[PDB]
């Protein structure tokens, strides 16, 4: 079939894994013959490495979307990502990719094409978050979230001078969970900057949106100063 249903199966296979129906051996056959009914033979190859018990399905996710990104299959890229960040007990990181995949949903319905390689990038960033906390490397999560704040922060500048609207909130929502995670990091100045951007962004929304500029260049210099 399409790509779409791909996914689809995936994330089914995947969360019957997770809720604990079925075992190791049983996902990867499953998964294994679904990329082998669409055609996909570089997916294949890499679980018939978690068939073959060499690798962890950890491991084998993370490979998975490592070559879901050379193919340029999205929905099964958000689908890894919300598996691997479930794997990793991380519900926050989850919900900022649920929130990032009803975006892009909602940018593919319409002529937004601008919007999807900010989500391309994100996707990346959120992937190099994912890789790092694998590694606990609790030193470039902050930075990788510094990144991603700074990412929104240019979806939101360029979504205000726009008419959207529910961008704004699904931002908002976004930053409030990083700054959540921030605070929870042990960390007072990353998550001040991800609340002045939010609060810009809900201001913008609300209507005043000449406060929003200033806040905006505050916040942005602010996460300039502590990247480095
Ligand atoms: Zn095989
Ligand atoms: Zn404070």
């Amino acid at each position: 079939g399409t790509m779409e249903e791909l996914a689809r199966r995936v994330g089914r296979a995947i969360e019957r894994y997770l809720n604990g129906e079925i075992n190791e051996v049983e996902l990867a056959l499953a998964v294994g013959h679904i990329f082998r009914d669409y055609g996909l033979e570089e997916l294949h190859e890499i679980v018939d490495r978690l068939l073959a018990g060499e690798i962890s399905v950890l491991e084998m996710l993370f490979r998975l979307y490592e070559a879901a990104v050379k193919l340029g299959l999205d929905d099964l890229k958000f689908v890894l990502l919300k598996a691997i960040f479930k794997l990793l007990n991380e519900p926050k990181m989850v919900k900022i990719v649920e929130i990032l995949e009803e975006m892009y949903k909602r940018a593919v319905k319409k002529g937004d094409e601008e919007t999807i390689k900010l989500l391309k990038e994100m996707l990346e960033v959120l992937f190099e978050i994912a890789k790092a906390i694998a590694n606990n490397d609790k030193e470039e999560v902050k930075k990788l979230l510094a990144k991603f704040v700074l990412l929104l922060l240019e979806m939101v500048k360029r979504a205000i001078k726009k008419g959207d609207k529910e961008t704004l909130k699904l931002i908002h929502e976004i930053l409030d969970i990083i700054a959540e995670i921030f605070e929870e990091l042990g960390d007072d100045e990353l998550a001040h900057a991800a609340r002045l951007v939010s609060k810009a962004a809900e201001l913008a929304l609300k209507g005043k949106k000449e406060e929003a500029e200033k806040l905006f260049e505050i916040a942005e210099e602010e996460l300039k100063e502590l990247i480095e």
